[PDB]
């Protein structure tokens, strides 16, 4: 199924192939991470998360948080973030359009979008019926209403999930986010921008060709608005993270590079 030009079909295929090669959807290789042991507030969410690890032998470990000092959870969160960031970096470097950019713009684009592409991937393993991100043998369950939807990042995941996007549309959202001409430090602003417009046109065109239903009217514009919201959620989270890092260091080396922390 198409309706697109051959160059548009190639673009989707190139993105789908990079996603296939760099997204471990069963989180098989996320191993030996840390776990909670046996203006700091006021800017953090009131959302609590419970953790579940299914054992290879069928046993289950379950973690419930106190019922809110979440410092015990940060090293684990830093390790999962780092694992997702590694996937995102591998995603970008397999795309020809990305490789073709100057090294400095690659770093600048990855610094801008790594959070955003990570969330887009986490949305594909989110279960909106049970409030759970299902990451292989690892589950993150939301702790007990619609008061949960007032945390903007949770609302993003629920709203994005309700759109019932195809694999192809998730991977085009990832490309539009990554090829953002107005990220800090971008030099080839015009090249990145024309790439972005092509990915966007392909998405608009894909939607027009393969989603005739009345429920998918304005779907392209809905997706664009969620990408705008994701970008704003990105700035909010970066600043929450740098505040905590200033009181309680937790960012991995890789997170430090992405957030421009230098070690001094
Ligand atoms: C430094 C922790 C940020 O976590 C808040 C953002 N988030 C989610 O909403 C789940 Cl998609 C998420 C979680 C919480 C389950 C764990 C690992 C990775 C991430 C994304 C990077």
């Amino acid at each position: 199924v198409q309706g697109l030009t051959e160059e548009q079909r190639m673009m989707i295929r190139e993105l789908m192939d990079a996603q296939m090669k760099t997204f471990d959807t069963t989180f098989s290789h996320f191993k030996n991470f840390r776990l909670p042991g046996v203006q700091v507030r006021k800017d953090l969410c009131s959302l609590k998360v419970s953790l579940q690890l299914r054992g290879e032998d069928g046993s289950v470990w379950n973690y419930k948080p106190p019922a809110k000092e979440i410092f015990s959870l940060l090293p684990h969160m830093a390790d999962m973030s780092t694992y997702m960031f590694k996937g995102i970096i591998s995603f970008a470097k397999v795309i020809s359009y990305f490789r073709d950019l100057p090294i400095e713009d690659q770093i600048s684009l990855l610094k801008g979008a790594a959070f955003e592409l990570c969330q887009l991937r986490f949305n594909t393993v989110f279960n909106a019926e049970t409030g759970t991100w299902e990451c292989g043998r690892l589950s993150y369950c939301l702790e007990d209403f619609q008061q949960l939807l007032l945390e903007p990042m949770l609302k993003f995941h629920y709203m994005l999930k309700k759109l019932q996007l195809h694999e192809e549309e998730y991977v085009l959202m990832q490309a539009i986010s990554l090829f953002s001409p107005d990220r800090p430090g971008v030099l080839q602003h015009r090249v990145v921008d024309q790439l972005q417009e092509q990915f966007a046109i392909t998405l608009k065109s894909y939607i027009e060709c393969n989603r005739p239903q009345p429920a998918h009217r304005f779907l392209f514009l809905k997706i664009m608005a969620m990408l705008t919201e994701l970008r704003s959620i990105n700035a909010q989270h970066t600043q929450r993270l740098l505040r905590i890092q200033d009181i309680h260091p937790f960012a991995t080396p890789l997170m430090q590079e992405l957030f421009g922390i230098t070690g001094s």
